[PDB]
């Protein structure tokens, strides 16, 4: 009776009517506290993400080999109970699988029979007795991970993690402010290519950080970096293109960091920078610059040596003027320039065209420049900028502006 009221209740059309999407673009179906999963669920054929959550042990039933383009599954606080057609087309089908926890026996065993698994995010603590580790001691069978987020509070790293890295490509290990024992034992990392220590809190580098050649992607976020000093051995790493140095207590940054060219999205936000140097100019391939919230005495102009940077955001900074030189650079999309001390913008800023998003409330700008009216790509939802200074412009060209909006 339940499973049918359960059908009656939770109808096709009302799945379709729910049915959203996920990071990824992939159709994603959010049960939040379900009794069951509906059959109705599994009649569909086009289901590429099944997310449960919060259902009390459940049963699948074998229809789930209908659901032809099933690639993720998502359990969050979810006791799932699989038999063995299901496990055929999870076999043959599924490629990704996404585990959040709080118990032990919540993490079903059934999930280390997959013979196509490849992304998986591991949520819950993963250290017990007998079950450090040993909770998943099938991950030795899933020899095509190639993602591995680990939100445990964990203090090691498995070996066989280290073994499965051959094909494995991303390692993000979330732990609430545990220190794991590296001892580098991290160097089978080959085709490693994103290493984010999230909240590691390590406030060092070890050596097989800048020893694994193929990482391009290095945020040592919340790690109390009170220093930065092994940039110099990364030369022999060919591959690093994205130094998203964020949310830190950085003091300062050496001016060797003018050595570096090939850097694009170079994230040196939420620091305690005193100054940006002229040295990290050099970068010529910059094309993304976010330096928000930092103690910035002011904007000097070699900011202006960026081509091709595309986004800038040196927001809650302490910066008064933007050089012409800035606005030599054509490419210059999305300024979050707002809650700063800019005094004004000069007038060279019509040499901007692809300006598109700009946030200006904050602040201490005089009157707006009819140029920050003149950028075609910066829309009413890009320029969100004050009302009264906008009145000031005259009253045509906003509605040249408008026009372009509405038609």
């Amino acid at each position: 009776l339940r499973q049918l009221n359960l059908n009656n209740e939770w109808t096709l059309d009302k799945l379709r009517q729910r049915l959203t999407k996920n990071a990824q673009d992939k159709l994603e179906l959010h049960l939040f506290m379900l009794s069951g999963i509906p059959d109705t669920v599994f009649d569909l054929v086009e289901l590429e993400v099944l997310k449960l959550e919060l259902i009390p042990d459940v049963t699948i039933p074998p229809s789930i080999a209908q659901l032809t383009g099933l690639k993720e599954l998502w359990l969050y606080h979810t006791a799932a109970k699989i038999e063995a057609p299901a496990l055929a087309f999870l076999r043959e089908n599924l490629r990704a699988l996404h585990i959040k926890f709080t118990d032990i026996k919540e993490i079903p065993l059934w999930i280390y029979s997959l013979k196509t698994l490849e992304e998986l995010h591991l949520t819950g603590n993963l250290s017990a007795e007998n079950n450090r580790y040993i909770v998943i001691d099938g991950l030795r069978e899933l020899k095509r991970l190639k993602v591995l987020r680990l939100k445990s509070n964990l203090s090691k790293l498995p070996q066989v993690v280290t073994d499965v890295g051959v094909h494995l490509q991303k390692l993000s290990i979330n732990n609430e402010g545990t220190k794991l024992i590296v001892l580098n034992s991290l160097k089978k990392m080959v085709n490693l290519t994103e290493l984010e220590l999230i909240r590691c809190d390590l406030e060092r580098i070890p050596h097989s950080i800048f020893s694994l050649h193929n990482l391009q992607e290095i945020d040592l976020k919340d790690n109390n970096l009170k220093t930065i000093e092994e940039i110099i051995s990364f030369q022999h790493l060919h591959r690093l293109t994205c130094l998203k140095l964020w949310y830190n207590h950085i003091a300062y940054i050496p001016i060797q960091i003018g050595n570096l060219t090939n850097l694009e999205r170079l994230y040196l936000n939420r620091n305690k920078i005193e100054k940006i140097p002229t040295q990290l100019f050099y970068c010529r391939k910059l094309r993304y610059l976010d330096l928000s919230h930092n103690n910035l005495t002011f904007l000097p102009a070699d900011i202006g040596l960026l081509q091709n940077l595309q986004n800038l955001a040196v927001t809650a900074n302490r910066i008064e003027a933007l050089p012409p030189e800035l606005f030599q650079c054509r490419k210059l999309r999305a300024l979050h320039l707002g809650n700063n001390v800019l005094q004004s913008l000069p007038s060279r800023v019509g040499e901007l065209t692809n300006l598109t998003q700009i946030e200006l409330r904050g602040n201490r700008l005089e009157c707006l420049p009819v140029e920050l009216g003149e950028c075609p790509l910066l829309k009413r939802s890009g320029l969100v900028v004050e009302e009264d200074l906008f009145s000031t412009l005259p009253p045509e060209v906003k509605e040249r502006l408008w026009r372009a909006d509405k038609e």
